[PDB]
């Protein structure tokens, strides 16, 4: 009865920007941390960011600091990832994940992924 649904993926030119959304259902995101994890085809998982929506506290992987911004709209029970200055190395499936209040083994719920392709 819990779902995470990502959207916003697609094709982006190098240097471009993209905003992903993660709509949560079956729980209140204020009761959790929501995270974004990416994995390219043929490569391993990389956690990029987490947010605690009730407090606004955010955490970023060093590799995306400044370039990526994680946010939430608790009125829509939705988290977002703003990605700027995209490079080929950012090509990946981006998964939203959540856990009841940097590690991917601390998430209870996982989305379906949304594919981001940088030319
Ligand atoms: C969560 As961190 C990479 O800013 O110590």
């Amino acid at each position: 009865e819990v779902q995470l649904e990502e959207s916003g993926g697609g094709l982006v030119q190098p240097g471009g920007s993209l905003r992903l959304s993660c709509a949560a259902s079956g729980f209140n995101i204020k009761d959790t941390y929501i995270g974004w994890v990416r994995q390219a085809p043929g490569k391993g998982e990389e956690w990029v960011a987490s947010i605690y929506p009730t407090s606004g506290y955010t955490r970023y992987a060093d590799s995306v600091k400044g370039r990526f911004t994680i946010s939430a709209d608790t009125s829509k029970n939705t988290a977002y990832l703003q990605m700027n200055s995209l490079r080929a190395e950012d090509t990946a499936v981006y998964y939203c994940a959540a856990g009841s209040i940097s590690i991917l083994e601390e998430f209870d719920y996982w989305g379906q992924g949304t594919l981001v392709t940088v030319s």
